[PDB]
């Protein structure tokens, strides 16, 4: 379901962040995680994973 | 508009839950409209306004 999604689609986004250069990492791209990450902690995992496309097109 | 209504509500309801005696004030009452107030907060004046109505149906 949506929190499966959610919880799925965050560590997909983290995965491809972690071959990022951490220097190289967007601001707007942290900001739409933590967003993501502070929606699924409110149990809102359809905003989660409307938050995690913000990430997706943030994405280098 | 949204953000309009979602301030306007809270104030509503905290005008009718300040003519309660405190000790009368239901706990899932309270806990409605800190979540309303997170959602504004949180720019999410729409479901400030959905929480808002938990609120309402919690009133004595
Ligand atoms: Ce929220």
């Amino acid at each position: 379901d949506d929190k499966a999604a959610c919880a799925d689609g965050i560590a997909a986004v983290k995965a491809r962040v972690e071959k990022l250069a951490p220097e190289a990492v967007p601001q707007k791209l942290k900001r739409a995680l933590k967003i993501a990450e502070r929606e699924q902690g409110e149990g809102e995992f359809d905003e989660c994973l409307e938050a995690l496309d913000d990430a997706k097109r943030a994405l280098p």
